[PDB]
DNA sequence: GCCAACGTTGGC
DNA sequence: GCCAACGTTGGC
């Protein structure tokens, strides 16, 4: 499910997807979705792309929150 | 040719 | 040793 992220733009959400299978079966990726519904997998993705609209330095990514 | 899913590693 | 960030690839 695809949690809203009040430290973004409205419109933005996160999503945590837990690996199946593999050596790695049981760590998580997060994932973000813009306004538009387009997929991003790490903060530089989300900085080229919102640049001045957000200060993304404090931003973590993983929780989603503004961590000082 | 695309991309979801997992593999992989450099920087800490 | 962990994990952010991105590379690889099997399935379509």
């Amino acid at each position: 499910k695809r949690m809203d992220c009040p430290a973004l733009p409205p419109g933005w959400k996160k999503e945590e997807v837990i690996r199946k299978s593999g050596l790695s079966a049981g760590k998580s990726d997060v994932y973000y979705f813009s306004p538009s519904g387009k997929k991003f997998k790490s903060k530089p993705q989300l900085a080229r792309y919102l640049g001045n609209t957000v200060d993304l330095s404090s931003f973590d990514f993983r929780t989603g929150k503004m961590m000082p």
